[PDB]
């Protein structure tokens, strides 16, 4: 049986048989020496059936080679099974994210706020945890901290890139009684003089949105991130962070400012 | 911000930014014309945020290069959603098949049979449906009936490959007096003669199991397929076929006879 007849018996392409002969998965029963013509046999079909049976389970080709040439490989079927359930979990996550994306696109004609899930590494910060009378007043006590720390900690170099964020320890929304905590990432440890203390913040997987524009429409992004959290079955594991990437310090226009809100979450 | 600092901001590889600038998505703000250095801005951070948000949803990159500038394209999200739904339903199918595979290596010391789905196209066959008392007389009675057909039908030529098979139109287990229907695919219509008629047998999806060995143990393959159909959440749609690939016509030793059982099946 030539390769054209075998490809019609097997209902597979000829190039598939060429590839399987090249890699050594399915070798023809007899190859004509002068022409090169591959000839196949029923005993090759009995093996192509096994190849197809394994390949329909999503096994990679090299896994199929290992399974059919070397027996007692029950660890490879377990690896493929665990990977299949992991991919199923990831696929359910992706499905929820794309359903949410369509309900939002069908909600507002322009999408102002995309949501991205990113992992934040561990870091060394100096932090001051304090009760703030108003969000407008929160901005006032930060530049005092910025000069005082550089005067009190000489040669202290902030990391690059600059991770300067806020920990919202409030489990509910309020305007005037915010128990907030100002953090700023630094390269190495230091002295803990004053109300400013040093600490490490654990690496977290967090869903983040970057808000461009003034600080009054941030409630939109928070409700959106909360909406994302309720829609996609995540649970808030830690306090939300507020990372100030660009602001009045690089650019004078207040509507081009940008900050990224991070929601530490786990899928539950 | 040079490509290294920006790549540290986004926690992404420099090769990713190089590739992106190559394909046109996320071109940097300023390309130094002297040395080719790529400099980035926070506006590229905002473009990359949504790039990564779509990439985390499964969209291919060439889908992203249309999705992020032709913002009104909305069919590509329900399209990606239906595509992911098809992939998840297949992954869940594969998961049931691998757990079943594992159960079978627990049940039997050897994976003697290996099931595999295949699509059997529609075909014009000559068919004779009747009741037979046993297997020995049925096996003996087939070849004279074939000589009768191939002689009495001038111009009738067999199909390449040679698909000769049987259907079992019973509903309960009959070891004897089995309402069997023999068919053999022909390239074109011949005229009916007596109890043998011609018809076109519809294209089906079927699970298949090859049995290399004597004929008195093909019932085991059916048992395996029945367990496979009941376990893996499948349903027998039509009468189970049995295709004769190799037999008394090509080889004289019974221990190397290879026959393939086909169960027309659909998933629940
Ligand atoms: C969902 C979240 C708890 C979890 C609640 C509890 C504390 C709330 C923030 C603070 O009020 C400060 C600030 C007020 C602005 O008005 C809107 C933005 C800010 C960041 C609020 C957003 C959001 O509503 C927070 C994080
Ligand atoms: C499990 C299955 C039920 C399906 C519903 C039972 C019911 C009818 C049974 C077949 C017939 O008996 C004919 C034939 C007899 C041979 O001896 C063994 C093969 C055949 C094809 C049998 C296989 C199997 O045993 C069948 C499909
Ligand atoms: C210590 C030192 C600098 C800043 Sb800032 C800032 C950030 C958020 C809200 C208000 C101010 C800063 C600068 C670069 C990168 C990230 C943050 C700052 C610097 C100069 C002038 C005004 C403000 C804060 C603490
Ligand atoms: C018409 C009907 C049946 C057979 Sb065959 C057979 C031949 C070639 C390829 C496939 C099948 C047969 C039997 C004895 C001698 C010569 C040919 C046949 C036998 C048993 C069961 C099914 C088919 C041949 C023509």
């Amino acid at each position: 049986s030539q390769i054209g007849l075998f490809s019609k018996i097997c209902r597979v392409t000829i190039k598939t048989l060429h590839y399987y002969n090249k890699i050594g998965l399915l070798v023809p029963a007899y190859i004509n020496p002068d022409n090169g013509y591959r000839f196949y046999t029923s005993d090759q079909l009995m093996k192509f059936h096994q190849i197809a049976s394994l390949r329909q389970l999503g096994f990679t080709i090299t896994e199929i080679v290992t399974l059919t040439q070397d027996e007692n490989s029950c660890h490879i079927i377990e690896r493929r099974r665990l990977e299949i359930q992991k991919q199923i979990r990831d696929m359910a996550d992706m499905l929820s994210r794309i359903n949410h994306y369509l309900q939002h696109k069908k909600k507002e004609r322009i999408m102002l706020y995309q949501a991205a899930l990113k992992e934040i590494p561990e870091c060394i910060v100096y932090s001051k945890r304090f009760i703030v009378p108003d969000f407008s007043s929160y901005i006032k006590l930060i530049p005092p901290i910025g000069q005082e720390v550089m005067k009190a900690n000489p040669g202290l170099t902030l990391t690059t890139p600059a991770y300067c964020f806020t920990l919202y320890h409030d489990k509910e929304y309020k305007e005037k009684n915010m128990d907030v905590e100002f953090c700023e990432a630094v390269n190495d440890f230091g002295k803990n003089e004053g109300n400013i203390i040093f600490q490490v913040i654990p690496a977290i997987t967090a869903v983040t949105v970057i808000h461009k524009g003034p600080y009054d429409s941030l409630r939109n992004a928070y409700i959106y991130l909360m909406q994302w959290v309720e829609d996609n079955g995540y649970l808030l594991t830690n306090s939300p962070r507020e990372s100030y990437i660009d602001g009045i310090w690089n650019k004078q226009d207040s509507a081009e400012w940008m900050t990224e809100i991070q929601f530490p979450v786990e899928k539950v």
